[PDB]
């Protein structure tokens, strides 16, 4: 015998999070709560469960309607392809398997903005200091490159880049003028690249000496 399986599952893979969802299967209203269970697979593995020894976070027996495996060092490596499955559990009975489709976390990721945007300004420049949209230890696989989009008010945009620092000068500017501006990174992987989202506008004004 089998029970319903969850629907609707939804993967987010946004910057450094990796996060499994789904709707819940309700059963009758007098039922006690249904669990679910988490797995996964490399490529073509065993199928392992999502415990804290195989991934760094439980994902075994949960009331939750989620799976956060980055919540605690846990988490998919961000080259490795994975398929994930789910089911719903009452004691004994359980669901089929909802299987999802694989990932790569960097083929597959949505990157977000530079974070903590800093500006120095300068006679005729600006100074663009920010943190990446996400850590990669391992800087020969991936890394980002970055772009400023620029502009004076009413003007047209100009573009800077792409650089490899976290750190971007806009020299020759006009002194005593608001600059209005944008970063964006792009991120680059050995076998792809990711394009991010713009930074919410900010202006500033150059200095005068
Ligand atoms: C990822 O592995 C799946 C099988 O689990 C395979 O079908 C797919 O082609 C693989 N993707 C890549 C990029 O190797
Ligand atoms: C995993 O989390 C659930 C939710 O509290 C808990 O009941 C279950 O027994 C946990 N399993 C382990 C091995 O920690
Ligand atoms: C990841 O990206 C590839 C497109 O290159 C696609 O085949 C695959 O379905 C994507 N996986 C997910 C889970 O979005």
């Amino acid at each position: 015998s089998q029970l319903p399986a969850p629907q609707h599952p939804k993967i987010r893979l946004y910057n450094a999070e990796q996060v499994l969802s789904w709707e819940p299967v309700a059963l009758s209203n007098s039922t006690r709560p249904v669990v679910y269970q988490v797995q996964f697979k490399y490529t073509d593995s065993k199928w392992f469960t999502a415990d804290i020894m195989s991934i760094g976070v439980n994902c075994t027996q949960i009331t939750a309607t989620e799976c956060d495996f980055t919540a605690a060092s846990a988490g998919f490596p961000m080259d490795f392809n994975v398929t994930l499955r789910l089911r719903a559990e009452l004691g004994a009975l359980h669901s089929a398997w909802v299987t999802m489709p694989w990932f790569q976390h960097y083929r597959n990721v949505t990157v977000g903005p530079p974070e903590n945007i800093e500006v120095t300004p300068g006679e005729g420049s600006l100074i663009i200091r920010f943190s990446s949209p996400f850590d990669i230890a391992d800087t020969s696989t991936a890394f980002f490159c970055y772009y400023v989009h620029y502009w004076e008010k009413g003007g047209i945009q100009q573009v800077k880049g792409p650089f490899r620092s976290n750190s971007i000068s806009l020299d020759n500017l006009k002194p005593s003028r608001v600059y209005c501006l944008q970063v964006q990174a792009q991120l680059l992987w050995n076998k792809i690249f990711r394009v991010g989202h713009l930074s919410n506008i900010s202006c500033y004004e150059t200095m005068a000496d």
